[PDB]
Order: structure tokens, then sequence, then C-alpha cells
């Protein structure tokens, strides 16, 4: 009742060690969470077109247009791994662990609390607040995920990453069907590319509202509510990384003349005259086994068209990439396509005494070997008459259609039933945990912002909203909107996420990749004198694996 | 208690699929109810006579006089198809289906909440919410029907048709008797025909009250009441239309010449001269036999007399009439009597988001093909002498009591023992779902509001009431109306209303007509970008059935 | 609890029909009762002497001197006819109906609430109220009759007699002992007659508190209170009324004579001389048999002196009468003595949108003959020689004492062993029910307040106080009222009288008098147009019944 908890705050994460190698991991998580009344109670169809910014050649990448419905309700995502893990618990995961499996998930919220504002007419203005013990939270869980899935990671709007920290939930809306046109454009282009929002599509059209779709519980001050517990369907997600490209599978070349003295410059030779080697070559004109020519098994990773905008019914959008780019390693400045980038706020990791709305940011840089290094690409004739003449050989350095600033790579797809590729590493705090599989004939191979993939359905989402709370004067049959005591609810959040996790072996002589504190990464792992804490990113496929 | 909620808030329609074609439907409607307290607290007998207006000769269809109980009750009432299904739902159930039941009925007041007005003195008025946890909710079920029947969906006064809408009652009113009476006249007219309220006959007096007929619940901020199910005695209520008039009843004439090659102009044939052929006719006197002369098993549908005003006890009444126009499909303007004319406003229908008391309206034209045109009627003389004569013919231009405006179709009748007619169709959202049957000796074949007529009992109507909040200056024996604490409730009110329906089948070659979402009327179905709503009306009976 | 109703509100009346004619008549009754806190919390001994009226020689009928205790509690009474049947109820049971028993009665409190006010020192006056959560609402029931049987109804002080009007109780008092001489005298009266308040016998002192004689009950807000049902013993009460007086008794004279034509002349004659008749006589000495002198069983009715004062230690008081004056049903002016006169407010039938404090007021003319007509007395000498002489007879219009405006008939007293007589009739609405029977040795043969006389007990007296509120600074051992927060009740008072009655036969060719609505009375039994009501005395006994 009123005087009654309902619920006991618990963050702690469990590790229970299995039989055989295999540690149950319980994640718990709970956070105070802040919700005030919605702006309005109506839904809106609401069209969004930055015309100005797409108005300029050139700039059709910054395409914001758009139709979404802006809705009452607010999202409660807990689908992110900084609300789950700590530093530290990472710290253990990605340094013992070689694999990990997402077992369950399940959450409730309990001690509801709901108060009103009142701001008197007084000079000096002044508020007071006062306990509404007869308002109600309303509470809808999508269980059988009728609505849009609408992940809230990707915004960087889950609950946030600190338990000592009050939260908050994010509006919610969803995509609703549009047609758009934009012709490409860059600067000089004469006249004005046409750049239209065309309406929305009938047969194409979706509105979806939690009243007549979820069953709605009301929670007063004394009454809690429970999800249950959610088992989930996901494959494996590795935590390690595969090193070895097409060069370095399978036997290395016989060396007949080994380096006699340590040095720089003592090499070993083959010791065989290039096209006198014995081996298999897929080239059956040329007598040359080289390293470059030597038959593999496979592909190790594929080459895409990178920055390549396609367009569809509603709009540009960049071609998705499932690995980042070769050299990045060495190289922090030559991070590109496929090299995820996160931007978010105080709530998630960027200092939380930082001012001003300029977020944190940082790119991912895996540790998996399964990109590719364009600048060092060709192409050249059947015939391979080596060494190839300009003609006979198409270079990165090579204009296509014309363009300094565009060669073949760019348009390049080697993708084939050769290929052979890595899911995505988790991407630690801000990184999606699990995804819902696309709805398809067809299905993608794999997801490229979270590692495990919902095959066949993964919890329903969790939507709030203060239910309204009228004043006296309430009109339905008048056009002005609803009014309202200004109404808000604190009530807390606990969830329990649950992963299933192998401990790595030593498989080599020498130590691996770990991760470690250290003087330069000290002050990331503690607050700072008046509070301020931040939540820095980690990598998570730290130990290498032999991939063949 | 006061905090623990004691229902759940739930608008889901579920299609239950049976054996044998059956459907099982359940409409779950949930509503915020908003309920001041009554203006006054006692029952008042109230008459209203517009001399005014009917004083103006010509006018007397616009009399309003009439003698009401106004009663401190509210009225709760849900009989109306836009509580209970949304445009989605109802495009399913008239698509895929053929009949409908109507089972059960159920409703629910929970989580009850009552709070007080305070507005200070202070110079800058303000005004303060306050939860009295004590105060109670007045709540009366007249399950035996012992009140009047008076359903709101006549006045558009049914509860709301938005889930995410708070809704109100009606305050609750009903007839009381009265002798009126009102001599009609027209233009010209002279003198001042009599008009005048003659008073109540103290035989037929009937003064109701709620709290001497129906036990009274008083709900506390932790107290609900449930009304129990409700099974209904119905008739089923047929999804498809008619469109057989008396002119495609039975065996065409056999066609002795058949068209040789398509076009407009290629017609058929008879091929027989009309007075040498062979069939059967009502005119013993003629040997002509045509489509028009022909036997036919029965009559579809009737004349009557239409805008024909009658007059009783209690002034004039517009005499009814069981099915629309003939001709008003073609053209909507020709939408006459018979056609039921719907006016709501913005809790109905019309869209939430206008501004002024004019009312949405629209002309119900049902698809069956009932009705009578009467421009093509005629009546002529026994003899049957052909082509007719001037003074052998009643046509529809001939004046009737020397009135170029009046013809004899205006007070024709022909409904007999021959008639064959149809039920009235839903009217969604607007129209009524069931409606009480008269307790007269001998009842009507239908009602023109409801396709669902109540033969023993429907259920109870359900009434409120914010119980009496006194000051502590009371004097029960002073003259002076009864000084109150500014009291107002919210309440949730959650209804469940089964259906039984059969689902449709394909009779023929072609298709059959759709609701269908289109360019045209894509917007009336979603929000708007400030999330104004509006629900359009939709036919209910559009596929087609054979009559014979 | 707080909020949780502890009752239900039912204002139902019930007639179950028993077998063999009778019927289960059972009357719920609800109402919401109004308590202010008690303007003291002690006990007060009260002296009224109206010297000032009584001074007036010949005003001693006007004398209003007594003591009184009055009491912090008040007194929830239900006991008069108003508060359990509405006009509708009754018509069908005076109507229907032709004896009447009491059964039982119960009543319960429930839905306590107490609220406090706080008025500001705000120059606009300004208060607010606000509910005591704990406070408590003092009950006491005397089931053991241990105080003084106080029936409100003979001062018009029960609850109300409309189910949807607030009521209140009335502030609790009772007689305490005292000695009081009042002289009569009449205008012209000499000097000033012996007028003196003589004080109190010690021996007949009875200070009564309800603390020390009654358990009291504390309800909070969510307590109730029920008495548990009260058995009666009455004897039945007839819904008939006699019409015989002596002269219609027995065997009326053969007609030797009887008329041969209709007309209001033709009348039947004995035939018989005076003297020369037969029968029997208690005129010893007289060969007269005449309808005035024919022996009869007994004597219907009685005489008794009317507008006598007879005094005791208390003063003077009128002498009561069994039954009314005859004569008064022909003409409404003549109604005297022995018909009772009721004065009632607003809340127990006066038009309740009437302004001032004048009371509305009836005479209640009972239907049964069984009066006197003084003006048609006479006594004349033993000898009874006729035609009687002025000296040997003594006529109505003699004065008596040399008064002219008194006559025999004033002290007359023909009361006697013979004496047949009839039970008061109810009065409808404002008559009380059942009265307490007298606890002396002898007691009375009816009682002329109301029909059901209590053999031995019937139910205790409920009593209701609020609870004193104080503020911090009380002192008890100070001279000073005790300081309180002002402090109210509103709770919610229902009861249940059972009765059990004889369903009416017909036992002649003619049809009986019956309540009905007419043009006249019409507006009696309904709501204004400001919702005034009232409810106009009903007559109970018009069915005629033989006596002999």
């Amino acid at each position: 009742g009123v005087g009654i908890s309902t619920g006991t705050f618990n963050n702690q994460t469990e590790f229970k060690f299995l039989e055989n190698g295999w540690v149950y991991i319980t994640a718990n998580s709970s956070r105070l969470v802040h919700l005030n009344m919605p702006e309005s109670e109506n839904y809106r169809r609401v069209v969004v077109n930055n015309l100005d910014k797409t108005a300029v050649n050139g700039n059709m990448a910054l395409d914001d247009t758009h139709a979404e419905i802006v809705t009452p309700w607010s999202l409660v995502d807990a689908n992110a791994w900084g609300v789950w893990f700590n530093p530290g618990d990472w710290q253990l995961i990605v340094n013992t662990m070689s694999e990990l499996h997402l077992v369950s998930f399940e959450q409730e919220i309990f001690n509801v609390v709901l108060k009103t504002v009142s701001e008197s007419a007084t000079q000096p203005p002044t508020k007071v607040y006062n306990n509404d013990l007869t308002a109600s939270l309303m509470v809808a869980l999508d269980s059988n995920n009728t609505m849009p899935f609408t992940p809230a990671a990707m915004r960087s709007e889950t609950l946030g990453f600190y338990p000592w920290k009050p939260t908050i939930p994010t509006p919610w809306r969803y995509y609703f069907q549009w047609d758009r046109t934009l012709i490409p454009s860059h600067t000089g282009t004469s006249g004005t590319p046409t750049n239209i929002y065309h309406g929305t599509d009938p047969d194409d059209v979706q509105f979806y509202t939690i009243e007549n779709s979820v069953p709605v519980h009301l929670l007063r001050t004394g009454d809690e509510f429970a999800t249950g517990t959610f088992f989930f369907d996901c494959k494996p997600c590795r935590l390690t990384h595969t090193w070895q490209t097409n060069r370095a599978l399978g036997l290395p070349p016989f060396l007949n003349s080994l380096p006699q003295s340590e040095g720089g410059t003592n090499f070993g030779y083959i010791g065989v005259q290039q096209d006198k080697r014995r081996g298999v070559t897929q080239m059956g004109n040329t007598n040359y086994i080289t390293e470059a020519t030597i038959m593999r098994p496979a592909e190790v990773g594929y080459s895409a068209p990178y920055y390549s905008f396609e367009a569809s019914t509603q709009g540009p959008f960049k071609t998705p990439i499932a690995a980042g780019r070769g050299g990045a390693q060495t190289d922090e400045n030559q991070a590109a396509d496929g090299d995820p980038r996160y931007a978010f706020g105080r709530q998630h990791g960027q200092k939380t005494t930082t001012t001003g709305e300029t977020p944190e940011r940082f790119t991912y840089i895996a540790h998996q070997d399964t990109g590719r290094y364009p600048e060092g690409d060709w192409i050249q004739n059947i015939n391979f008459n080596l060494p190839v003449t300009d003609d006979n050989v198409l270079l990165p350095t090579d204009p296509i259609g014309g363009k300094t600033g565009i060669n073949y790579t760019n348009i390049f797809n080697t993708y084939g039933p050769l290929t052979a590729l890595n899911n995505v590493p988790p991407v630690y705090p801000n990184g999606q945990i699990w995804d819902k599989e696309f709805d398809t004939d067809l299905k993608p191979r794999l997801h490229v912002n979270a590692p495990f993939v919902c095959q066949n359905n993964c919890p329903g989402q969790l939507f709030v909203k203060v239910a309204p709370n009228l004043t006296n004067q309430y009109d339905p049959d008048a056009s002005a909107n609803m009014s309202r005591i200004v109404t808000y609810s604190d009530f807390w959040w606990k969830g329990k996420l649950v992963f299933k996790a192998k401990l790595r072996a030593s498989h080599t002589w020498n130590p691996i990749q770990q991760m470690s504190i250290n003087v330069d990464n000290q002050f990331n792992y503690v607050p700072s004198n008046i509070g301020g804490m931040k939540i820095v990113y980690e990598k998570s496929q730290l130990a290498p694996r032999k991939l063949y």
C-alpha cells in the first residue's frame, strides 16, 4: 500500500561458475526513473523535411526528411551493455571468457510514486510538490511485439549507466510511411535537383496505438509490475578476434635458406624460382606460384562499395558494411566506413560534469582483421603478363567516370559464395545487446548494430505513461487541448539479464592481449573531486583465435 | 485501498476463430470518465415550449415542446459501434463476415478518484485540487430495467470513441407526460392556429427516482463495481445487402434473339409479341405479359407517406419508414426520408481540432435496394386500356388537394401481407447497437435505430453521481439550495461486448464490394500533425446476397 | 479503511407475497446524515419559564414552563411513516391491505466521514475543509432502554422523508423533574393568579448520562456500526374504519309500509305506533321503543370533557381524547379536540422551496365514525314525560356555572364498562409508527400518538456525537469552556423496517373508498420546475368494515 515498499534495489553482478568451464553471469540493474506527464495526450503524425539543408547541392547525405507518429507514451529501454556491467565486470568478462550466450531477461517496476506540482501566482514565484496517492502510472508490456521495434541504443536514449544516478525513459515514436525523392548533386551542379516529399502510400499506412494493441496496467503507489522471464534463442557471441587474412591460411612455403644471425635484415628465402615452384593456384594460365597467387580455401572478408548511398521509396541511405577498414588498427585517423562511431551524452559515458550539448564520441576499432585496404587492391588483364603495363591494370589511383576522387574500389564488390566473415563485436558501454530479426522472407546473415539477433522473438518493449490527471473543468467536446493537473512519477526499475559464458584457455606459449588499468587510463574509472563520472568504451574481442 | 489499483485498462479487440467458419469477437473498451457533481441535488420537472418558433405559420415541424424530469444522476452509455471498434476492426468485420450475433455485455468501474476544488479569494485568482480520500461515488445499475430506457446514441451522447481521450457521462433525464396540441399551418394561413401546452394527464404521471428503485453502491477510491455478464437474446444481423427488386425475381423471359456483336446498342430481344406471351399475371383482364405486369411471388419493400407528420397526445411527430429512398445510391443529393442523418461532435467522429459548435453530419445511404422511386410510380384505371389517357392515370406530377407540391405518392401506402423488407444496417461509428423492445401487446417488426432489438430484456442502464460533499453549515430545513464542497470524480470504465459472426463465402465468379483504404480517404484514419483525430462513417452491408 | 466503503445505499420498498393473502413488506430507508460537533461538551440543567406569556390572565394554556437536561448528544430517530414509505407505497398499502403488523427494525451507520474547518484571518474571509482521518464519531445504542424515551416525531424532528436530501439528527434532551403551580384565570380576573416555579423535588431527581449508561463505539472513517435486528411485540393495526354508531347496531325495525316510487320524499314507515312496538329497552319506566331508545349491545365511542386542562405537580396539561369530533368529516372547520394537528417543516412535507419559518400544518380527520356531536346531546329527567319541558331537560345550550360559553357537554364523561373504541389510525407521513408503553402498574388501553405500542420493549434509541477534537492548548483544570477544533461528520444511515400485512377482500356489491391521483392533487406528488418537493398527508383507514 501507501507505506509499504513493493521491491528491492539490486545492482549486483553475480558470476556463478558451472561445471566444465561454463559460468552463469547474472547482471542485476536497478534505476530510479523520472517520468513527466506527456506534452500532449494525443498521437501526432509529424513530417520532418530539412529542405534548407538538402537544397544546397552536394548535401544529399544530410537528408533528415521522414514521417513519424509521436505518441504520448515513453519507452523504458535497457538494451545497452552499459546498463548492466560496470568497467570491472566488463574487464573480467573480456579477459577471462571466450564466448558469450544470451540466456534470459526480466524486468519490473516498483515503489511507484506520483506527485503533483502547484505553482502559486505569488509575485516571488514558488511551487510545492504533493503526493497524489490515488494517481496512477500506466504501464504496457508489448510481449507480443505488436508495436514497431525501436531500440533506443541507436539514439543513445537507453536507461543511464550509473546505478546511483536517476535516469529517464525516452518519448516513444515510430516511423510512418512516406515517399521521398532526392536526386544527388555536387557543388557546381546547375539548376535545382529534384528534392520532393511525395506524401504517404495508402497501402503502407500503419497507425499503431498502445491502447488498442497492448493491455495497460494502472499502477498506484502501492502497486508493482513484473514482466516475467523471457528466454532468448540467439547464437553465441565470440569474445575472440581472428587475425588471419587470405595470406595467412594453410601451409606456408618451405624455406630452403634460413637466416644464420639475428638482425633486422636477416630474412629467410624460399629458394625456388617463382615459376618453378610446386603447389596449386586458381590462375590456370600462369606458372607463377606466390603467396599472392597460391590457392586459398576461401576468402576472408569482402570488399564493398564504401560511402555508397542507395535510394529507395523513402530516400537515400548509406549502404552498410559488415567489417571496418584495414589499417585503422595502426592509424586511428584511417578509421572509416565500417568502423561504428558512437555519440552519447552524460547519461551514457560523457563526463557528467561537462557543460554544453556537444556529445562525447568515439570510433570503435575492432581487433578482428577481416577488413580491406582498398589502396592495396588492383585489377589486371587476364593475360597476366608481368610486370603489368599501364593499359593492362586498373589501380586504386585510376579515376572512374572521369572523377579524380573516385576509383574502382569505391564501386567494387567481392562478396560471393567463398566469403567468410565474423559477427560484429560487442561495444561497451554504448553498444546494443540484442536486436530483432527482420520479418522478411530472406534474412540477413548478421546485424551491424548488435551481436545477438532475435530469430523468433525477444522481449516485448515496455511502455509507461502518466495517466491523465484532470481538473474539474474538463470538456471532451471542445477543440482546446485537455486541461491537466501537472503530474509526474518517480518509479524504480529493476532488470535481470542472464548470460552464459565459457572460460578461456591458454593455447599458446605467449601471453595474449588483456584489458588492464594503467597510469594513463587510471582516472577514467573513478569519480572526480566533484563527483564527475565517465565511462570510456572498451574493446571486447581481445584474445586471438585461429581462423584456420 | 488508497494506493492499490482495482482494475486494468484494456481496449483490445480479440477475434477467436471457432469451428465451421464461426468467429468469437470480443470487443474490450476502456475509458477514463470525468464526472462533476450535479448542478442541483434535486429532481426537477421542467417544461420546454418553443412557442416563439412554432408561432410562425408553417414551422410546426420545429416543435420542441415537451416535459422531462431532470435528475442529478448521470448515465454511462456505451451503446454505439464507435465505442467498441476502431476502423480497422470494422473493416475486418464488414469485409470478412456475413452475419453478426450479439452475445453478451459486461462493464465495470475501477480506480475511482474523487477530488475537491478550493479557489482562493486572492486578487490573482488561483485554485488547488486535493484528493478527498473519504468521498464516495454513487453507482446504480438498473438491472431490472425499472427506469425509462434512454439510449444516448440518439442524442450523440454516448462514451467517446477514442481510448486515449477522456470522456464524460451524460446528465440523465427522461420524458414526463404532457398534453400538447399544435394545428398545422402554412405561410399565408390566416389567424393563429391553436398552439397550446395543455398540461399533464394525472393518470399518466410517472415520477421515477433512482434512490427509490435501484440499490446504490458507494465507491470510495479503493472500491470497484462490476455489473456481471448480461447475455442477449436478439436475432442475427446480416452483413449483406439485397439488390433484387420485384423486377429481378424469378425466371427472366426467354430471349429468342441474342446479340451477335459486342457494343452498347446490341440488345437482346424477347421476340414474342407482348400480348401473345406465355406466363402468369395478376391482371385478370389483360393479355399483356411484361416484366412490369408478370406475377412476382411477393413485394420487396413498400411505399409509405413521406414527410408525413402524425399527431397524438404529445403533439406531431414524423412518421418513420423502414428503408431509404431509391436513387440515392446514384445521386447523394436525392437522399431523403428513410436515409438516417447523424449529427455528432468531437467525441464521436468530428475532427477533434475543429472549433465551434457546428456538428459534423452525414446521411447514411444503405447498399440495400429495398426503397422506392416515387417519381416512377403511377396508378391507372382498372380498364387498363393502353396507351393510357390522361383521365385514366394518376401520375406523380398530378396535384393532390389542389397543391402543386403534393402528389398521391406523398400519401401512398402499399404495405400489406406480401411486403418483404430487411432490418436496418449497422451504422458505424455513431449507430446504436441494441435497443429495448416496446412493452406494447403488439410489437413492431423492427426498429429503425438499431439492428439488435431486445425481445425480453437487455442490460440495465448504469447511473453514477458524486455523493454530496457537505460543508459544516448545512441546514436541511432551509429553502436555499444545499451548500456543497466543489467535488468531482475521475473513474475508469471498462466494458466487454461479445459478438459471434460467420465468415463469408465466395458464391460468384466476380469479386464483391470491399471496404479499402485509398489515396482519397487515407488521411481519415490517422492523426493530424497536431494530434487531431476523426472517425468517418463506414457502410456495413457491402457484400450482396440473393433475395430469391 | 480510509478508501473502502463500509455499506450500501438502499431505499427500496419490497413487497413479498406470502401464502394465504399475507404480504411481507420490507421498507429500506437510507439517508446522508450531517452532524456538527455539539455547542457544548457538558450536560446542562436548563429551566424555561415563559412568565411573560402566562402572566396575562387567561393565557394559562400557553404555559411552556419546564426543566430539561440538555446533552451534547444527538438522536437519530426514524420513527415516522414518511421515513419509510413514499406516496406510491403508501397508496398500495392503504388501498390493498386490511391490517398491518409491525415485525422488526434494524439500522446501521456506515461510510463515516469527519472533516475539520479552518477559517483564515484573511481580510476577505475564506475557509477550507480538510478530512480528519483519525477523528472519531461516537455512537451509542441504548438497547436496554436505560435513557428516557423521547420520540422525535412529536416535535417533527425525525430524519427527513426524502432519500436524495441530506438530513440531520436532533440535539438530544430530556425532561428533568420540576414543581410548578399555575392558577387559571380569565380576562377581567382581579389580581395576579399564583404563577410560580417551585423548583425540583429531590426524591424525583434523575440525571442521566450516556457515558455512564451505554457502551460507546468510536467510529473512524473506516468503521461501521449495526444495531442488529429488533423484533416487535405489538398488536396488529387495522387499515379499515368502522362507521356504525349505536344507532346502526343490530336488526333495524321492520317497515310495514315501503315506498312505491323513487324520489327524495318517498320514505318508508315503521307503521306501528311508537308506544305499541315490540322490542327491548333499558328505559324500564317507558313504553316507547324508538331507534333512540331501543337497547343496543354496548356503546360505540364515548363523550369526554373537551379542552379540559388538568393540573398536576408539573402544571396544567390538556386532557387527551381517543377519537375526533363528529361532523368534521362533513365540515373541515368543525375539526377540534381529538383531531390531531401536525405542524412540520421542509424536511417532513412542507414545500421545500418555501421561505420563512411558518410551518406547514394539517388537521387529520379520521374516517372512523367513533366520535361525538356534543350539540346533539341532552339529559332529561328520569320521569321521561314527553315532550320534555324546559325544567326537565339539560340542553347543550344551557350555561353551566353561569357561563354562557360552557355547557354540560364540556364537563361530560360517558366512558364506562360498555365503551367500545378503535386504535388511532396511522398518519402518513408525519405520524409516529411505534411508541413505548408506560411503566405504570395500570397501563392505558391505547396511545393517541402511534398505532403500535411497545408492550415489553422496542428498539433502543440511537445516539451520536462528534468526539472532542482538542487543540494543543487544552487545560482541564480551567473554568473556561474547552477549546476544540471545529469538526463535523457526515455519515450514511440505513434502516430496515419490516411489516406483515393482509390483503383486503371485497365483501360488498359496491366498490369502496380508494386513494387515487387526480387532476386536483396531481402536482403534490412530483417535483416542481426548480426541484421543490412536498409530501401531503394521506388517510390510512379508507375501506369500511362492519363493527357488528
